[PDB]
């Protein structure tokens, strides 16, 4: 049973990890930090945790060493104060984008110059379905972007098996408002925001970098993020074309091959019934990535789909799953919630 503390636990990413860790049998949450809510019980910020823990936020200066340290700070902050936090634990799980990329110049293009460039390539990208082996020996784990996770899981098998023609792949993601974080903005005032569909980042999305670095064979991939008013969830859709000869059966085989035995991948193969395609609503609160596709026969056009809860499978859930791998614990530990219906 290991000790684990969370930096930036008042945010959505850290708070979601806090919820998950609290019901994990082999983890003991020691400290959770917050400058703003220092001294306040955690349920003051996360009401769902009312009566489930006596933890209170402490200022980060009060931070003591622990076995595992989860960093859920605003992007760029952990990198600027790396030495201070890295000394607190041998195992680091960073949910920020600070150490996700290998190429220092790719990082700069989307985030500006990295302060500790030689550190890039040391953290292992947290996508168990792709790097489980490397995660087993990773002391520094870098969580992946939510949209990146959805896009990579849906596309990886296809590119790995050479299913797609080399032409550009267009990824349109329907995202949620929690993806924007807990910090308010004029655009987020509820009556101003509810009901709106906000084109969010139509071009130049920073998750593109993550997607390109973790897909085989230098594929051309473009992203467009459109935010609906749902609070959680992501429906990733991708437009591309299959090489000639590929039937629907073949494409499923490509997925079965890449993800055979994956505990958190569900291939949605349904010919009939009401729920035939990945739908973020049903994976809400879960660590599942539901995957499906439809092949346009006469054109060869393939529409790929992947749905996940952006805060769980897209953030805290996959980070914990990866931590389970590193620690040698069953991957589903603390991540077995099935979701609800209706």
């Amino acid at each position: 049973k290991k000790t684990l503390s969370i930096v930036g636990a008042s945010g959505y990413a850290g708070g979601e990890f806090l919820r998950l860790a609290l019901s994990h049998p082999y983890l003991e949450v020691k400290q959770v930090t917050s400058r703003r809510f220092a001294g306040e019980p955690v349920h003051f910020v996360h009401p769902n945790l009312r009566g489930r823990t006596n933890l209170k936020f402490v200022p980060p200066e009060k931070l003591e060493p622990a076995d595992i340290l989860v960093l859920a700070l605003p992007h760029g902050v952990f990198a600027r104060e790396f030495d201070r936090y890295s000394a607190l634990a041998p195992v680091l799980v960073d949910l920020s984008a600070d150490f996700r990329l290998k190429d220092p110049e790719l990082y700069r293009r989307y985030y500006g110059e990295h302060p500790r460039p030689d550190l890039l390539g040391r953290f292992v990208y947290a996508v168990p379905e792709l790097y489980r082996e490397a995660l087993k020996g990773a002391d520094w784990i870098a969580g992946a972007g939510c949209n990146a996770t959805a896009t990579l899981l849906g596309l990886y098998p296809l590119l790995k098996a050479g299913v797609l023609k080399p032409t550009p792949i267009f990824v349109t993601l329907l995202i949620s408002t929690s993806a924007g974080g807990a910090e308010a903005s004029p655009a987020s005032h509820h009556p101003e925001r509810a009901g709106s569909i906000r084109v969010y980042k139509p071009t130049g999305h920073r998750h593109t970098a993550e997607v390109v670095e973790n897909l085989p064979g230098r594929p051309e991939v473009h992203l467009t993020a459109i935010a609906t008013d749902r609070v959680r969830g992501i429906l990733m859709t991708a437009q591309c074309f299959v090489q000639d000869g590929w039937s629907e059966r073949d494409v499923w085989q490509a997925y079965r091959e890449a993800y055979a035995g994956e505990p958190f991948i569900r291939l949605v193969k349904q010919k009939k019934g009401v729920h035939r395609y990945p739908d973020p609503r049903f994976v809400q609160g879960t660590n599942y990535a539901d995957i499906g596709f439809e092949l346009e026969e006469d054109t060869g056009r393939l529409v790929v789909m992947t749905a996940i809860d952006n805060l769980v499978k897209g953030t805290a859930g996959h980070a914990l799953q990866a931590l389970n791998v590193r620690m040698g614990w069953p991957e589903t530990l603390g991540l077995d919630f099935p979701g609800l219906h209706p």
